[PDB]
């Protein structure tokens, strides 16, 4: 309603009953399978009942609606009861829970956005409090709407770190449309959770990080019907009470069940066992929400004019990229900017001063910032784009990993990348940022080498789905592109040209800049070379590279400001390895670098001006 | 001594003194290096003072030193007060400290372990702590010596969820050797921190994770000696109040100064003010430890026999791991194990059983799990082989960064790789930890095939330096070794030849067996191809590669449980593009994946053995 309606009797036993039907439905699903985990259903069975049959609110017909409450199950591996309460809503063929893990089907193992009722997939564990975050802000501070949001934990879980970030996000923000529930049942996967039953101390850790905290048997509808109806002014940690593997007699409570199944001997007579407590068939009916979520457009996202860039002028990318950002922040109000108190450093400040509603500081936790991003990008609500040092999101690579299974459409921008930082040393250098963000299968890598390809590159990453990566350079180089210069995804340019060219140069940012400056040493001594910028690493322009070559005796040279391993150069060479006449050399950073000045650190590494010059020279000879 | 020595008047000006000297020269080095964290340095000047030079006990001509307190600056960037101390306790060379940063000095930007005085490398925050409990453990359980352990961290800091899962750590294990001092200076990088100095709420979170908290004036030296004084029954948190820029009249918090160098005009002035200050010139002197660290042994770890495994029989090489790493414990008492809540799956459980007191459980908390063994390998104390699924090694990518540039040995062994795991899903499924553990710049990656080759590899990391992974997999193949096999680091196997190969076909795991599979389908068409096993991927045995495609008309077909990018393939690509009539062509995972069985899924995925066979046809034709 808006009223809690405390349930009667009778009420509560069909919330007994479908907590014992989603438990039946869990052991069938994981016996047919021959896999999962129905001892965690198990002990979450009347928290799900509850929650989907009393508390929450939301058109089950329709489970991607945009007023619909919010359901995040962070404890993945519960998946088969997910799939129950979808059935039992009516939106799921109960026959279809059978097929679950089968590859005829999309009840997969754990949760994921092909099915309709799964907004971001779980099965890392420690990641969905984040992404409810995310969810939670947006409903309070962006669509300003009426809709809760809802996460459920293990108690192993717990041990997450990443877990308290957004505890303590959520107490910062006064996320008073949030409730998380621990499924606290004692054990983790191979023995008991660190606490166990110590209720209160899990009481005394969620109220010192600011949450309203609550103890509840989490085997009494009654209690958690009541517990849930209560609304406050703090994020709500329930603290349920409850044993692992429920209802099951001679496993609830036990070790050595955490992801075994039933055999089909024992299905059957635990099955005939819960069922003999179910007092009526009757199923319990949805509530719908509210429609109060605002509509949010669809349409590309334009900046309002051409970059206003000079060339000759210098600025470093990283500042750049801040002005783009507030640029492009005026140009859609779905924009808006996450940051891990670096803001001053990446430039995301220049978007804070300007559109400040829009901007999130998530402090000094790149995990959360990623997962909140994930969150706010759900149900298409928002376009964030996250920033930090590069190296500082290696801290987040299994939520960027996970966000590309969540089919997410973020935006991530790491500043400071390679040695051309200089004095802080190697804790801040992104060496390795080509090779981590390649190998997410969703992600579009962009390298800006100016000013103005940093401009288009923000742009483009707005309007293109997937995992969008920007990578930032802390010094300034010159412009070198007009402010007109097309830019497109998977185009490469050619920046220097001769007739008499005998290698293709590839650099990107500084190294790029470094290649010019060799082309200018190598002219000296009658020497041409052609310089290739790729603008994307992720997809490569294989075609003009290997035209490039074709002109230049077959000779690729690449350079760059990365490891060897899962950079420019492995992907160059992975793209045309085979190609007759075609040999790729190629020059990065072959260990862990140290404190000195930009140009000094570029000549320790062998990837500047001088070192590019003396490769091309071997090669011809 | 023993006895707290309660200081006199004259002792805490001393300590005054320090700590303005410490100011003074972390003001003169940034300065002179025009770049640095003055203001994060002067905050914490009468905790090092009162920690170096009343509370530790160190050999200050031998910073290495076994028996020595332990000190682990967690926020790096306050590098140069630690150069400082180090220079006040006579070790460093005065002079040296104003070469703060230079190309020329190993007095760089963050800690480092070049710098005898330095343990593990800081500057990604959040990590010190999880490291200093490794050393703490090590302390405790193992040394069973009387060496304390101190970690300084930043407030900004405290909001990684790392930090709280050490702190956690610690209580569970009843760390009382172990102090950890909170620098609440109310100021992060680019505003305040979340709780500012409300300092009752820092107490409330550190005690509900289970430390004896007590709050202090952080500029109160007397306060400081009477705080660090008293040992506990748990670990312990100095809570200290301090401001940011303690001592720089007009900028002692205030904003918009971290990480900024006073300008010389600046420092001239305010040297002169903090000089006023200093009574006497006079320096205190380092005080020795208690010798009772025990001696550890420092050679080649042998398995006790060869592996005792006969061909054709089948194990999953995730099982042979923690067969191979309890048979190893037997032969040496510095093996120890750690894992996260997945024992029972990697089965390390085997090394539990047998060497209980040699098994850390670290729960489900893998950033920490790799900063603990990074702790417990220091000093060559232990030789750590922790373990969890590879998918969940992406948790850990910043720390496993760090590890590389603390030149740490330690071993991670991630099981459960590729589709091969079947119906769990991608969440559990390692598709980029090929590219994840290439990047690192000290690893070496290992791929056993079969259960010998697992044994074998386990034998090799223990006696390797650097970050060594070893990936296992979840489904059992056949032995296809014989027991006596040598294997070494960079030799791979060719496991079919015959005079008549059109094709080289490089698999590792379960695709070496589909690889194996594809060829007797091949001898069918009277088709014969050679099969290579890697055995390391990094690094990767190019000549026997090479060898052996020029036998099979320079062909090589690579396939892989892996994305595309950073894995097999693109290793093999780039250690031979160019070398004339070197083709490479590539099988991989194209997408994330879904769950199935694991021979649907090699198949949906492109990577069984009718792929490879079609694979090979087409090269040839
Ligand atoms: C970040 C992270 N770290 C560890 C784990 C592993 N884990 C879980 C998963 O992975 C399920 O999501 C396993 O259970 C996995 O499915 C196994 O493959 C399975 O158990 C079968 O083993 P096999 O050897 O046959 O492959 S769940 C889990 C424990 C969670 O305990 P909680 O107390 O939080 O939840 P409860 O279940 O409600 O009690 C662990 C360690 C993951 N996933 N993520
Ligand atoms: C995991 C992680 N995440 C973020 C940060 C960034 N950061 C710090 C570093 O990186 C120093 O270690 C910066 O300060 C860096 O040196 C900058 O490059 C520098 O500030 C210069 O800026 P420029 O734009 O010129 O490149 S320190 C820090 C704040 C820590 O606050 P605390 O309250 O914990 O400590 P306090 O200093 O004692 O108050 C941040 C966000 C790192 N390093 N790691
Ligand atoms: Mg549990
Ligand atoms: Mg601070
Ligand atoms: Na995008
Ligand atoms: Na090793």
């Amino acid at each position: 309603m808006e009223s809690y309606h405390k349930p009667d009797q009778q009420k509560l036993q069909a919330l007994k009953d479908t907590a014992n039907r989603l438990r039946i439905s869990s052991i069938q699903a994981t016996t047919a399978a021959g896999s999962g985990h129905p001892t965690s259903c198990c002990s979450a069975a009347e928290i799900m009942a509850v929650l989907f049959f009393h508390t929450m609110r939301y058109k089950s017909q329709d489970p991607r609606n945009p007023h619909n409450d919010r359901f995040v199950l962070s404890k993945g591996h519960a998946a088969p009861i997910l799939y129950a309460v979808w059935a039992e809503a009516g939106f799921l063929a109960e026959a279809e829970l059978l097929n679950l893990r089968k590859i005829s089907s999309d009840l997969d193992g754990h949760p994921v956005p092909k099915q309709a009722f799964t907004d971001v997939a779980t099965g890392s564990l420690g990641q969905g409090l984040g992404a409810a975050c995310g969810m939670a802000y947006t409903g309070k501070y962006f669509d300003k709407a009426s809709y809760r949001v809802y996460c459920l934990l293990g108690d192993g879980e717990l041990s997450e770190g990443s877990v308290w970030e957004a505890m303590a996000f959520a107490s910062i923000y006064k996320l008073d449309n949030l409730v998380a529930i621990l499924d606290i049942n004692r054990l983790g996967q191979s023995d008991p959770a660190p606490l166990q039953h110590q209720m209160d101390i899990y009481q005394k850790r969620c109220e010192a990080f600011g949450w309203h905290a609550i103890i509840v048997d989490g085997h009494s509808v009654e209690e958690l019907c009541k517990a849930f109806g209560q609304a406050k002014h703090q994020p709500t940690a329930i603290i349920a009470k409850t044993f692992k593997g429920r209802g099951i007699t001679g496993v609830e409570d036990k070790e050595s069940w955490h992801g075994k199944p039933l055999p089909k001997n024992m299905a059957e007579q635990i099955i005939q066992e819960i069922y003999s407590q179910i007092q009526s068939k009757k199923k319990i009916l949805a509530t719908p929400p509210q429609e109060d979520a605002p509509s949010v457009d669809i349409a590309n996202i334009r900046m309002p004019s051409l970059p206003s860039y000079k060339v000759g002028d210098k600025i470093a990318t990283r500042k750049a990229y801040g002005q783009a950002l507030a640029k492009l922040g005026h140009a859609s109000d779905r924009i808006i900017a996450l940051d891990g108190d670096t803001k001053n450093s990446t430039f995301s400040e220049i978007f804070k001063k300007e559109h400040p509603d829009r901007f999130i500081e998530c402090y000094i936790a790149e995990q959360n910032m990623v997962s909140i991003a994930v969150g706010c990008a759900t149900r298409n609500r928002t376009v964030p784009f996250c920033s930090t040092f590069a190296a500082f999101f290696t801290r987040a690579f299994d939520q960027i990993r996970m966000a590309a299974i969540s089919e997410s459409n973020i935006n991530l921008c790491g500043s400071h990348c390679g040695v051309s930082i200089g004095e802080d040393g190697p804790s801040q250098m992104a060496l390795e940022d080509l090779a981590m963000f390649r190998s997410v299968p969703t992600s579009t890598v962009f390298y800006p080498s100016d000013g103005v390809a940093t401009e288009k590159a923000v742009e483009l990453a707005a309007n293109t789905k997937g995992i969008c990566f920007i990578r930032t350079s802390r010094p300034e180089n010159a412009i070198i592109y007009n402010n007109n210069e097309d830019f497109q995804v998977g185009q490469a340019k050619v920046v220097l040209k001769s007739k008499d060219d005998q290698v293709t140069v590839i650099g990107a940012g500084v190294t790029l800049h470094e290649a010019l400056a060799a082309a200018e040493l190598l002219k000296k001594e009658k020497i041409n070379i052609r310089v290739l910028d790729p603008f994307t690493i992720k997809p490569l322009d294989r075609k003009l590279i290997l035209d490039s070559a074709r002109a230049t005796k077959g000779r690729i040279l690449t350079v760059e400001d990365h490891y060897y391993e899962g950079g420019i150069g492995e992907a160059v060479s992975s793209a045309v390895v085979g190609e007759p006449g075609i040999t790729v050399t190629h020059l990065a950073v072959n260990r862990v670098p140290r404190s000195g000045k930009p140009a000094e650190l570029l000549k320790m590494f062998g990837i500047d001006r001088d070192a590019i010059a003396q490769a091309v020279r071997g090669l011809i000879t």
